[PDB]
C-alpha cells in the first residue's frame, strides 16, 4: 500500500524556504521558493538574499537549503523516513564543519503548510576567519556530486547522516566542509527507521539574467541506493 507520507509526494509540489542566519556577526536572511518532484528525485529552487549582500558564498548554503524529495527506488520504500514523518514533519538539525575555518550549526523544521513543502531554518555560524575563503568569498560557484550516509537512530526516533562535501577554491585547491546531521519527527507517529544507505546528490547553481538582487538558483536530484 501507499502511506499517507508518501502520497503527499507523487506530484509536483511547490516549496518555500525561509533562513535567519548570523555568521560571526554578519547577520541575513534569505527566501526561496520552487518545486520537487520525488518520482524523480528533482528540485529546482531559486533564493534570493533578502537583507543585501549575502556575506558568505552561496555555494556553503545548498546543504542547508528537503530530502523528502529524493528519490526512493520502490524495493527501498521502507527505509525512507524523511517522508514518513509527513505532514507532521521533522526537525533537522546540522554541523557544518569547515576544514581550517569556522562552523556553521542549522536547526530547520520542515512540513507542510497546506499543499506547500516548507523548510524553515535558522543558522549560526562561528569562529570564522575574515580573510579565510567563506568569510573572503574565495569559493567558485559551481558545486561537485556527494553522496550521504544515512543510519537509524533508533534512540532518538530518527536518523543521523553524515557526508563531506568539497567546495571548489578559486586557486585550485579544495574547501572541505564536515557534515554531521540528526533528523527527528515533529509529530508523535510512526516512521520509518531505516537500514544503512545513502543517497547521491547532484547539484547545479546558476544565475537569473534578470535578477538584479543577490541570488541562486539551484537545480539538484537526489536518488536513494545502496540496498539491492
Amino acid at each position: 500500500m501507499v502511506s499517507k507520507g508518501e502520497e503527499l509526494f507523487t506530484g509536483v509540489v511547490p516549496i518555500l524556504v525561509e533562513l535567519d542566519g548570523d555568521v560571526n556577526g554578519h547577520k541575513f536572511s534569505v527566501s526561496g521558493e520552487g518545486e520537487g518532484d520525488a518520482t524523480y528525485g528533482k528540485l529546482t529552487l531559486k533564493f534570493i538574499c533578502t537583507t543585501g549582500k549575502l556575506p558568505v558564498p552561496w555555494p556553503t548554503l545548498v546543504t542547508t537549503f528537503v530530502q523528502c524529495f529524493a528519490r526512493y527506488p520502490d524495493h527501498m520504500r521502507q527505509h525512507d523516513f524523511f517522508k514518513s514523518a509527513m505532514p507532521e514533519g521533522y526537525v533537522q538539525e546540522r554541523t557544518i564543519f569547515f576544514k581550517d575555518d569556522g562552523n556553521y550549526k542549522t536547526r530547520a523544521e520542515v512540513k507542510f503548510e497546506g499543499d506547500t513543502l516548507v523548510n524553515r531554518i535558522e543558522l549560526k555560524g562561528i569562529d570564522f576567519k575574515e580573510d579565510g575563503n567563506i568569510l573572503g568569498h574565495k569559493l567558485e560557484y559551481n558545486y561537485n556530486s556527494h553522496n550521504v550516509y544515512i543510519m537509524a537512530d533508533k534512540q532518538k526516533n530518527g536518523i543521523k547522516v553524515n557526508f563531506k562535501i568539497r567546495h571548489n577554491i578559486e586557486d585550485g585547491s579544495v574547501q572541505l566542509a564536515d557534515h554531521y546531521q540528526q533528523n527527528t519527527p515533529i509529530g508523535d507517529g510512526p516512521v520509518l527507521l531505516p537500514d544503512n544507505h545513502y543517497l547521491s546528490y547532484q547539484s547545479a547553481l546558476s544565475k537569473d539574467p534578470n535578477e538584479k538582487r543577490d541570488h541562486m538558483v539551484l537545480l539538484e536530484f537526489v536518488t536513494a541506493a545502496g540496498i539491492t
